[PDB]
């Protein structure tokens, strides 16, 4: 397991995030997703492959975070490899290409996202394969050199059964083992993630956290 630097995301996820498999984590902005990826790429110690779509990514933010736990922000900075294909076109390109950049160096790869484009009604219909391409060739690189594959997307949307509970697309929601929802609780970085899909661990389970200068950091 790929830890994520806290205890109670930790004891959630029997460890951290899964080798070998996709975990979906979604929530609104500041929810803590982007900086559950940062503070798991850095405190993994390799090569992070991160596809950054939504811009997401903040260099400034991981140096405050590689600092303020005395890690030599150069460095850290550095084991991020970025990939900003954002207009969604060479998206499935990056992660096509992933396959062979990919290599036993890396611990960790991070998608962020892939689920807003300029014809807005796209959502049904069509375009869904193409999106099964890229979770499929993310597995398939997840496998091969067993690592964590983080998904990250915006809650609320895809999973029309009626109750949109809250996101989980079918196949493409199981194309993800490991499901993590994290929610704002109404106090200033107060956060709570629920794991709503996972292999082993007890689902429906709950880890608060606080989104704080050092990235993420257990409750007091």
């Amino acid at each position: 397991m790929l830890s994520t630097g806290t205890k109670s995301l930790d004891s959630l996820l029997g460890g951290g995030f899964a080798p070998g498999v996709l975990t979906q984590v979604y929530g609104p902005y500041a929810s803590g997703k982007t900086t559950l990826a940062l503070q798991t790429g850095l405190l993994s110690g390799k090569k992070v492959a991160y596809v950054d779509t939504e811009g997401g990514f903040s260099p400034e933010r991981l140096v405050q975070m590689a600092e303020t736990r005395g890690l030599n922000p150069e460095e850290a900075l550095s084991r991020f490899i970025l990939f900003t294909p954002s207009d969604f076109k060479e998206q499935r390109r990056v992660i096509g290409s992933l396959k062979k950049t990919v290599d036993s160096n890396f611990a960790l790869v991070v998608v962020d996202s892939i689920t807003a484009h300029y014809r807005a009604e796209e959502n049904r219909s069509g375009l869904i394969a193409e999106l099964s391409r890229q979770l499929q060739v993310l597995l398939w690189i997840a496998r091969k050199h067993n690592i964590p594959v983080i998904v990250i997307n915006q809650v609320h949307f895809d999973s029309r059964t009626e109750m949109t509970k809250p996101v989980a697309e079918q196949t493409l929601g199981y194309r993800c083992k490991d499901i993590l929802r994290l929610d704002k609780l109404p106090k200033p970085g107060l956060r709570v993630a629920v794991l709503e899909r996972h292999r082993f661990r007890p689902e429906g389970l709950m880890a608060y956290f606080r989104i704080t200068e050092r990235g993420i950091e257990d409750v007091e």
